C-alpha cells in the first residue's frame, strides 16, 4: 500500500507532515462545473494562490432515487479529487448528507418527503438509515484517498451549521460515528459553525470552526473560541464572499478591496479559511435552490460575482486576489502560471424547426380523488398537470388553490386564464360562466426546494387543496387527472414535434468551430433548455440573467441539437449564442411583494 501522510490538530496550528501549514482553501462545487473542465477550474485555483479546495458531496446529486447511487462522468467526486492531487491541491470534505449553498433541497433528497411525518437533520429512523447508506458509498469512493493513504484529503466535515437549526449533541455525535464508520478515520473530523451558536453543538472530540462574511470582524468571530479553546488553530472554514442572484431581484457585486482586506487579516494571524466561492460555476438543471422563508428561487447562474466567472476565466477580482496571496508564498517561491481562458464562440440565429404542445403530449394520468403532493406522486423535480372537469354555472366563480408551490398557470379548455407564482404567494383564480364538462388544467411547475433552515420541508405541486366558490358557497374540487412531467431529457427528446401555450422546441444547427457560448433567452418566456442532452439550467424574462452559460465542451463539430421547454410561449421561436454573458437585465412587474422588491419613492 501507500505511505502514510498525516494532518493533525496542533498547538495553535495546523500541521501537514508535521509542518505547520495555513489551509488557504478555494470552495468549489463539483456538479456547477462540467466534468471536462474540472482540471482547467483546478489549475486556476492554484494559480490564485490556493492550497486547497473545500468540496460539499450533494446527496441528491448520487442518489436522485432512494437506492440508486450515481457516481460517473459529472458525478465522480473520486475523479476531481484525483485531478486535484495531480496538481499538488489538497481537499477538505464535507460529506453532507446537508449542505445548503443554495442548492435544490440543501442536498437532501426529496423521496425523504414521501414520508409525510419525517423528521429531517435528526434521529428519525428513516432519515438516518439513508444517510448512514449514502455515507457509506461517499466513503467507498473517497476514503482511500484520506492524506493517511497517500491521498489528497485533509479533513472531513460533521454536519453543516447545526447550530442555524437547532440543538441535538445525540444527532451530531451519530453523524460524527457514521463518518467514521463509513471509512473516514485517518484524518480530523471539524464541525463547522457562527461565532454566535457554535457553542450548542460543539463536540469535545472534534475541532470546531467559524463561518462568517465579508466586513465581518476577525477578532469579535473567534474571541470567544480563543478563550473555550487557546490552543486551537483558527481556521474560517466558510468565508463568505460575493453575491448569488435570485429570480426576479436586482444583480449585484461585491468590491474586490473589502475582500483583499478581509483575507490579509486573516492572512496576517495566519487565520485558514475558504473562500467561500473562488468559482462558482453554474446550477445547471433543475439543481439550483431557494431562499426561506420568503421563497425565492436563484438564477441557474452561480457566478457569485467570485474571482473566476461562471466561464472560469480571470477578473480584477481574481488578478487583486491572486496578487495578494503571492506573497505569502514560502520564501523563494512563484505563483504558478495562470491556464488559458477557453475561446468563447457566437452563434449565428437559431430558429426552432419543431415544436411539441404539452397538452397534446401528455404521458399517463394517475387518477386521485384529493389533492396529492408532487412528491406523493413518486416525482421529486419537474411540472405537474392537475386537470379535472366543473359543472356548468350560470354566474361568476373564483377558484382557491393552497399553495401552488412555485409557478402555476391556470387554463379553461384550453385557453390559460391565470399564473400564480409562489414569489408573491399568489392562488386565486377568476372563472367565468362554465358548461358542464369544462376541463380545468392547473400545471404547476416546481422550481427548487428550499435550502435553509425549516425550508428544507418544501413540498411541490399543491400542497394542500383547491377551493371553488359560487353563489352557493365554497368546496372542495376533487377527482383529478394527474400528469407528472419529469425534467430527463430523455421525457423532452421524445415527444411529437411538428412544423401561448407550454410546449418543447427542437431544432439543430451545425458548427464548424467550438468555444464556450451563452445562449440569448431574451424571446423566451420561462422553462428549461438541453444542448445535446445536457440540462443546461432554468431561464425567466424576468431576470436578471437573460443568458444561459453552454460549455463548448458539450458542442461538437457539426451537428449541435438544442430542446427548449417554454412554458407561456416565446415572442420569437428563435435563440442566438452571445460570447457574452447578460446577468443584469430585468423585465416586467415586481416579482416579489413591494416591501421585498427593496425600494420605495413614488409607487402607487
Amino acid at each position: 500500500s501507500l505511505s502514510e501522510g498525516t494532518f493533525e490538530v496542533g498547538k495553535n496550528t495546523f500541521l501537514l507532515n508535521g509542518e505547520p501549514f495555513v489551509v488557504k482553501a478555494a470552495e468549489i462545487h463539483y456538479p456547477r462545473i462540467p466534468k471536462e473542465y474540472w482540471e482547467h477550474r483546478i489549475k486556476m485555483c492554484k494559480a490564485l494562490g490556493m492550497n486547497t479546495i473545500c468540496l460539499y458531496v450533494f446527496w441528491n446529486f448520487h442518489e436522485p432515487e432512494e437506492g440508486r447511487y450515481d457516481f460517473a462522468g459529472q458525478k465522480d467526486i473520486a475523479a476531481f479529487c484525483r485531478l486535484a492531487q495531480e496538481n499538488g491541491m489538497y481537499v477538505i470534505v464535507r460529506p453532507g448528507p446537508y449542505v445548503c449553498a443554495e442548492w435544490e433541497m440543501g442536498g437532501l433528497p426529496w423521496w425523504l418527503l414521501k414520508k409525510k411525518d419525517i423528521k429531517l437533520r435528526e434521529q428519525d429512523p428513516y432519515y438516518m438509515e439513508r444517510v448512514k447508506l449514502f455515507l457509506n458509498e461517499v466513503g467507498k469512493q473517497l476514503a482511500d484517498l484520506q492524506i493517511s493513504k497517500g491521498g489528497n484529503i485533509i479533513m472531513v466535515q460533521v454536519e453543516n451549521e447545526y447550530g442555524a437549526f437547532g440543538i441535538d449533541k445525540p444527532y451530531i455525535s451519530e453523524i460524527r460515528d457514521m463518518v467514521k464508520q463509513a471509512g473516514f478515520t485517518g484524518v480530523p473530523l471539524f464541525q463547522c459553525d457562527w461565532n454566535s451558536n457554535f457553542e450548542n453543538n460543539a463536540l469535545d472530540d472534534l475541532l470546531w470552526t467559524i463561518n462568517f462574511g465579508t466586513g465581518a470582524n476577525i477578532d469579535e468571530q473567534f474571541k470567544r473560541l480563543k478563550e473555550l479553546r487557546p490552543d486551537t488553530p483558527l481556521m474560517c472554514s466558510e468565508f463568505w464572499s460575493g453575491w448569488f442572484d435570485h429570480w426576479g431581484a436586482k444583480h449585484e457585486t461585491r468590491s474586490a478591496e473589502e475582500l483583499v482586506k478581509g483575507m490579509k487579516e486573516m492572512l496576517d494571524r495566519n487565520i485558514s479559511f475558504s473562500l467561500y466561492m473562488t468559482h462558482g460555476g453554474t446550477s445547471f438543471g433543475h439543481w439550483g435552490g431557494a431562499n426561506f422563508p420568503n421563497f425565492s428561487p436563484t438564477c441557474t447562474s452561480y457566478d457569485y460575482d467570485a474571482p473566476i466567472n461562471e466561464s472560469g476565466k480571470v477578473t480584477p477580482k481574481y488578478l487583486e486576489v491572486r496578487n495578494l496571496l503571492g506573497n505569502y508564498l514560502p520564501e523563494g517561491e512563484t505563483l504558478p502560471e495562470i491556464p488559458d481562458s477557453i475561446p468563447t464562440i457566437a452563434i449565428p440565429t437559431i430558429k426552432m424547426t419543431e415544436m411539441a404542445v404539452l397538452f397534446d403530449n401528455l404521458p399517463h394520468p394517475k387518477e386521485s380523488e384529493d389533492i396529492r403532493t408532487m412528491e406523493a406522486f413518486d416525482q421529486g423535480w419537474g411540472s405537474i398537470l392537475y386537470r379535472t372537469s366543473l359543472s356548468a354555472s350560470d354566474k361568476e366563480q373564483t377558484l382557491l388553490i393552497t399553495e401552488a408551490h412555485d409557478w402555476a398557470q391556470v387554463f379553461l379548455n384550453g385557453k390559460k386564464l391565470a399564473t400564480l407564482s409562489r414569489l408573491k404567494g399568489e392562488g386565486v383564480v377568476k372563472l367565468p360562466p362554465l358548461k358542464e364538462g369544462d376541463r380545468l388544467d392547473i400545471l404547476v411547475e416546481a422550481m427548487g426546494r428550499m435550502n435553509f433552515g425549516k425550508g428544507i420541508y418544501d413540498w411541490k405541486g399543491i400542497t394542500e387543496k383547491v377551493e371553488l366558490q359560487s353563489d352557493k358557497g365554497v368546496e372542495l374540487v376533487k377527482d383529478w387527472q394527474v400528469y407528472t412531467i419529469p425534467v430527463d431529457y430523455s421525457f423532452a427528446r421524445d415527444k411529437q414535434y411538428k412544423q401561448n401555450q407550454p410546449a418543447y422546441y427542437r431544432s439543430t444547427f451545425n458548427l464548424n468551430e467550438l468555444g464556450d457560448t451563452f445562449l440569448n433567452m431574451m424571446n423566451w418566456s420561462k422553462g428549461m433548455v438541453w444542448v445535446n442532452g445536457h440540462a443546461i439550467g432554468r431561464y425567466w424574462e424576468i431576470g436578471p440573467q437573460q443568458t444561459l452559460y453552454v460549455p463548448g465542451c458539450w458542442l461538437k463539430k457539426g451537428e449541435n441539437e438544442i430542446i427548449i421547454l417554454d412554458m407561456a410561449g416565446p415572442s420569437k421561436a428563435e435563440t442566438e449564442g452571445l460570447r457574452q454573458p447578460i446577468l443584469d437585465v430585468q423585465r416586467g412587474n415586481g416579482a416579489y411583494a413591494h416591501r421585498k422588491m427593496g425600494e420605495g419613492h413614488h409607487h402607487h
